[PDB]
C-alpha cells in the first residue's frame, strides 16, 4: 500500500516540449492548466481515456536538482527568486513572506514531505456526494507511488515522547490518518531522503494520450450556451499560442489558490463591479472569485541546544481538534529561506536548532485575491489573509502556544536545555521565547510572531464559485481542482488531499461522460 525507496521517476519527460512548440497548438479532449498537486494526478487520470495537455508555467524538476532531496529543502528557499526558480517568492498584504512553486509537479516539489489523509469526517460537513470508496482507492494509488512509512529519527522520536508527555493522547503509532493524539504520518521523501511528487503521478498516464508543456504561461481562458473552448498561452521567448478542447471535452484550472482566482479574473469571470472598474469584459459575474482566501498562521519558538542535534524532516505529529504541532530540527545557516522566518530581518541561527510550531486550524480569518495587471499573468496577483481578524484563530493560537509550553517542559526535552534550572528559562532561543501565562501576553506572542504554515487555501470555492462537481457555475467545459476549492483545511498537512482530489476528479469526468 505504500512506496519502497527508489530514484526520482522522470520516465514522464518522454512526453514533455518545451511550450516553444507550436505543434502542440490544437484541440484536446482536455487541457489542464498548472501541472501541480492536483493538476498532475488529474491530467494522468483523464489520459487513460482521453487527449490531454498540461500546460505548467515553471520547467522540470531536473534543472533544480536541490528539489529532488529532503536536505535540499532550505536551499530552495535560500535561492534568489530570478522569475525562472522552482520557488517563487510572495509578501502578503498583512507583510508575511511566503513562497508558491514555479516548477512541473507545482509545490509538491518544494514542500516539507509530510503526507495525510483528509479528516475522516470532512467529507460530511463539505455536503458534496462523495464516493467514499472511491476516495480511499485513489487515496492507496497516491500512497502507493509516493508516500513511504519513514525511519526513526532522534529529533521526531523526541518530540513524538514531549508530545505524549504534555498530554497529546492518544500514542496513535504509525498511522496516515488525521486524528486526535501523537502518530508517525507518511513523508513524500523516501528513506534515503529522495523527493517523491505529483509529477511522479504523469508516469501512471497514457503516453500515446498525454502531452506536457513547459514554461507554457497560460495567459487567458477562452470562451463561446457560455462555453470554455481553450486557452492563450506564451512560451519563454514570449510568443503567443493557442490550444482549444473539442466536443464534449473541458478546461480544468488547477493553478492553484494563487494562479486559478488570477486566470478567472484576467478572463472575465469574477466581480461585476471589481472587473468593469479594471474594464476587463465581464464574461460571467460571481462576486466571489478571489473572495474566501485563507493562510493557516504557523506560530513558533526555536531551541538552541547545548550539544548538537541530528537534521530531520517532519513525521511525528501532535493533533488535537484546536491545533495541529510537528518539530524540526536543522543545520544552522547564514543566507535565511524565504517565509521560514515572517521577514528577512530575523535573527540567523550560529548552531543546529529545533523548529517548534503550532498551526491553527481553519482558518476562520480570510482575504482575498486581486489583480497587481489586468493583463500580464507573469506579474503576481495581491493576496491578503487577514491573519488573527477573527478571534477565535486567536483563542486557538493561545491554546496551542500553552501547549508548546507544556511540551518544552518534558522529561523528553530537558536534555535539550543549556542549564538545568526548573523552568523553560533554561533553555536557550533563537528569536522571541514563549511568554506570564495571562491569556493577554500569549495573545501578543500569537500576533507579533506569526508566519505562514504555506497551507493557504481558498479564492474559488466550491458553493460560491463551484458546484458540488467543482464546475464554474454558469460555464460549460470549466471546472478547477486544486486548494482554491475548499474554505477549511482537510487535515494539517494537505497535499495528501489534493493530490487524491486531482485523480478523483478526473475520475468523475470519466464517469460523468461514459
Ligand atoms: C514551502 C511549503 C511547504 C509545504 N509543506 C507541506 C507539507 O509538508 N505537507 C503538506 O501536506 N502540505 C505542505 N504544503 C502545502 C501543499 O504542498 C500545498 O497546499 C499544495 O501542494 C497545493 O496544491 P495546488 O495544486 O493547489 O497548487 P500547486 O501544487 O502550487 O500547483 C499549481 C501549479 O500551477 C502552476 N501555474 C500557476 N499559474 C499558472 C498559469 N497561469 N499557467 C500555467 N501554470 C500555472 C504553478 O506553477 C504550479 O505548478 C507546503 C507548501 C509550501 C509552499
Ligand atoms: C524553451 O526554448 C527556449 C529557446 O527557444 C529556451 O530559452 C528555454 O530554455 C526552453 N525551455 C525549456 C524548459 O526547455
Ligand atoms: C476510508 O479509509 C479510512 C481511513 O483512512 C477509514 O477510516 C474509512 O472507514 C474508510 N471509508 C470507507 C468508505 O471505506
Ligand atoms: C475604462 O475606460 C474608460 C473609457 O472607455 C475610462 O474612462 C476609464 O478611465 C477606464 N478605466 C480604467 C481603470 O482603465
Ligand atoms: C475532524 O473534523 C471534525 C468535523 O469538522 C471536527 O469535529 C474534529 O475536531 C476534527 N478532528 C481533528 C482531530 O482535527
Ligand atoms: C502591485 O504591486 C505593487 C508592488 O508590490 C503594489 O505595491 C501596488 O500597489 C500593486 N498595484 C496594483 C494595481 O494592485
Ligand atoms: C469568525 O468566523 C465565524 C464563524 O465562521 C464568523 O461567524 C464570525 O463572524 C467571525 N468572528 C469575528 C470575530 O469576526
Ligand atoms: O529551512 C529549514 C527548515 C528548518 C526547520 C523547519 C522547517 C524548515 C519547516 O518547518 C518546520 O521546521
Amino acid at each position: 500500500h505504500l512506496a519502497n525507496t527508489s530514484a526520482h521517476d522522470f520516465s514522464y519527460l518522454k512526453f514533455v516540449y518545451n511550450a516553444t512548440d507550436t505543434s502542440l497548438e490544437g484541440s484536446y479532449d482536455y487541457i489542464v492548466i498548472g501541472g501541480g498537486t492536483s493538476g498532475c494526478p488529474l491530467a494522468a487520470t483523464l489520459s487513460e481515456k482521453y487527449k490531454v495537455l498540461l500546460l505548467e508555467r515553471g520547467t522540470i524538476a531536473t534543472e533544480y536538482p536541490n528539489t529532488l532531496t529532503a536536505d535540499g529543502f532550505a536551499y530552495n528557499l535560500q535561492q534568489q527568486d530570478d522569475g525562472k526558480t522552482p520557488v517563487e517568492r510572495f509578501v502578503s498584504e498583512d507583510g508575511i513572506d511566503n513562497v508558491r512553486a514555479r516548477i512541473l509537479g507545482g509545490t509538491t516539489i518544494i514542500n516539507a514531505g509530510v503526507y495525510a489523509r483528509a479528516n475522516i469526517s470532512f467529507y460530511s460537513q463539505t455536503g458534496i456526494e462523495w464516493d467514499l470508496d472511491l476516495v480511499n482507492k485513489t487515496y492507496e494509488w497516491v500512497e502507493d507511488a509516493i508516500v513511504v512509512k519513514p525511519n526513526n529519527q532522534s529529533w521526531q522520536s523526541v518530540i513524538g515522547e514531549g508530545f505524549l508527555e504534555a498530554g497529546i493522547l492518544p500514542d496513535n503509532g504509525f498511522s496516515l490518518d488525521h486524528e486526535a493524539g501523537t502518530r508517525l504520518t507518511g513523508s513524500t521523501f523516501d528513506n534515503n531522503g529522495t523527493r517523491h511528487a505529483a509529477d511522479e503521478l504523469l508516469n501512471k498516464g497514457d503516453p500515446n494520450n498525454l502531452l506536457v508543456a513547459v514554461q507554457a504561461s497560460v495567459e487567458k481562458i477562452l470562451f463561446s450556451n457560455l462555453s470554455a473552448i481553450g486557452v492563450i498561452y506564451t512560451d519563454s521567448d514570449g510568443n503567443s499560442h493557442q490550444a482549444f478542447v473539442r466536443g464534449n471535452g473541458e478546461v480544468i484550472v488547477s493553478a492553484g489558490t494563487i494562479g486559478t482566482p488570477q486566470l478567472l479574473l484576467l478572463s472575465g469571470v469574477g466581480p461585476e463591479s471589481y472587473l468593469s472598474s479594471l474594464n476587463i469584459t465581464v464574461v460571467q459575474p460571481n462576486p466571489y472569485v478571489g473572495q474566501f482566501v485563507y493562510d493557516n498562521p504557523r506560530n513558533f519558538i526555536n531551541i538552541l541546544p547545548p550539544n548538537p542535534i541530528e537534521a530531520s524532516v517532519v513525521t511525528v505529529l501532535g493533533i488535537r481538534s484546536d491545533y495541529y504541532q510537528v518539530s524540526a530540527s536543522s543545520l544552522p545557516f547564514s543566507t535565511p529561506p524565504f517565509s521560514l522566518f515572517p521577514t528577512t530581518s530575523y535573527p540567523l541561527p550560529n548552531s543546529t536548532f529545533a523548529h517548534i510550531v503550532s498551526q491553527v486550524p481553519g482558518p476562520l480569518s480570510h482575504g482575498s485575491v486581486t489583480l497587481n495587471s489586468s493583463s500580464d499573468v507573469r506579474i503576481a496577483p495581491n493576496i491578503k489573509f487577514n491573519y488573527y481578524s477573527n478571534s477565535t484563530d486567536l483563542a486557538n493560537c493561545v491554546s496551542g502556544m500553552k501547549k508548546l509550553g507544556d511540551l518544552l517542559r518534558t522529561k523528553a526535552l530537558e536534555p535539550y536545555k543549556a542549564r538545568d534550572v526548573l523552568g523553560i528559562d533554561g533553555f536557550n532561543y533563537l528569536g522571541v521565547p514563549l511568554p506570564q501565562t495571562d491569556d493577554a501576553s500569549f495573545e501578543t506572542f500569537c500576533l507579533d510572531n506569526v508566519a505562514s504554515y504555506w497551507h493557504y487555501h481558498g479564492g474559488s470555492l466550491v458553493g460560491k464559485v463551484l458546484d458540488d462537481s467543482f464546475r464554474v457555475m454558469g460555464i460549460k467545459a470549466l471546472r478547477v481542482v486544486d486548494a482554491s476549492t475548499f474554505p477549511y483545511e482537510p487535515n494539517s498537512h494537505p497535499q495528501g488531499f489534493y493530490l487524491m482530489l486531482g485523480r478523483y476528479v478526473g475520475l468523475q469526468i470519466l464517469q460523468e461522460r461514459s
